[PDB]
DNA sequence: CGTA
């Protein structure tokens, strides 16, 4: 019947782990938890971390020490494991798990920051490309797909708090917001936006200027699924009100036979 | 040439794990002034009190490992005075005034505001009641080297990150401007007359590799009287020496 | 991400 997912950039897994993560987790009880930025070497964590009781966990570190990183846990057996679109330089970043647990694929994507270069802002619009490319085969071939992770952009004016200050900045370019609306006219919807149409909802806030406090922050972390999919989709929403990292989790309820 | 060093130790108990003894004799100054001792130094080692070539000066807060000062001097000075006659402010461990005949000189740490309104409060009236006692001292004639942590920055080229810190205490206007003029008191900032390069630091946030990336702030300072400055030969940050979350900083003058 |  219903099966609750969890998306969550957790800046640091061990960072958020002394700040109670394991409470947090065990309290809210997902199905199948996705993060992203696990940051550490998966073999020298915590066991209490990579053996949480009722769950299977996957670690899919990047090469370079201290960076990136993505994670699953899961309740559920799955039939398929991948961690990459099958293109090196997008594999060993640390940024993907493509999970298939029958009914759908889930994936659990750490997109890219495109600030630090024009060559990252490039690196970040190829891996866009290149995910477009994969999720469609998978798609194209008769699989239900779920998205979600930190697509590091704000979609539309809606999605940040100060949208005219930033339209130079990455997050924000119309480069990357059309790759969005691109990727949506490709079959794809973005779930949270099916239930709240409102301004103010946030999934990131700067650090500085105390933003948070002020609610000064970008919708970063979405749950998209494919067309065909969407009538399972009952609940999509923000996780406010869990700190810990620059980003809150974002939550996913569909509905299944 | 005599050479002083200044340097906040974040607890003398904590850089004694280092070899804060070992870089003291493989780095021999006529004169060390230490702030942030936080310890009762009689539970100190014998022989971190009682070093050789040294007679050593503790003036420790009321408070129980909290603030305290420390000096370190071959020449021992003729008289200590530890307070600026005002109790509050003399009670805190934060004040060395040794005159050397030839100098006065000033040991402070300086209260630090960041942790409330009160103590914002307090900085700021320590940094009023400092002032009129240097003042005073330097109005009856003697030379004055004042050292130790300001826990100010005081222009946007003595910190890393300028604008996300114009409202945290370390580098609002109204410490800034008491910089200003205690400067225009007719006191000099010694660094800035060898150095006027930006990424100039002499503490770094312990949290997210800040030191390792120079994300930091100059918080310590070596001043002279105006009239004095004349005989301040070299004024230098020691980036390199480790322990604590400041790095020393030293002073070479001549007589 | 470094200001605690
Ligand atoms: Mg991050
Ligand atoms: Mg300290």
């Amino acid at each position: 019947a219903v099966l609750k997912i969890i998306s969550w950039n957790v800046n640091g897994l061990r960072a958020v782990h002394r700040k109670g993560f394991l409470k947090w987790f065990m309290e809210e009880k997902p199905d199948i938890l996705c993060l992203q930025e696990i940051k550490a070497a998966p073999e020298q964590l915590p066991r209490k971390l990579r053996h949480v009781e009722g769950y299977r966990s996957f670690f899919t570190p990047a090469e370079r020490k201290g960076y990136s990183g993505v994670a699953m846990y899961t309740k559920v057996p799955p039939s398929s494991l991948r961690e990459g679109f099958g293109v090196e330089r997008f594999d060993t970043e640390g940024r993907i798990q493509i999970a298939d647990f029958d009914d759908f694929l889930l994936y659990n994507i750490y997109f890219p920051n495109g600030k630090m270069s024009e060559e990252r802002l490039k690196y970040k619009l190829e891996f866009y490309d290149a995910f477009l490319e994969d999720v469609n085969r998978e798609r194209d071939s008769g699989r239900n797909v779920i998205i979600c992770g930190d697509f590091n952009t704000a979609h539309r004016e809606i999605d940040l708090a100060r949208p005219k200050e930033n339209s130079n900045v990455s997050g924000f370019l119309p480069v990357e917001r059309a790759w969005i609306d691109k990727f949506i006219e490709n079959g794809y919807v973005d779930t949270f936006r099916m239930f709240n149409s409102d301004p103010g909802q946030y999934t990131w806030w700067s650090y500085r200027t105390r933003a948070r406090e002020r609610n000064v922050g970008w919708r970063l972390d979405y749950f998209f699924v494919n067309e065909e999919f969407k009538g399972k989709v009952k609940r999509s929403w923000i996780l406010s009100d869990v700190m810990g990292s620059d980003h809150c989790p974002i939550g996913l309820e569909i509905e299944l036979l």
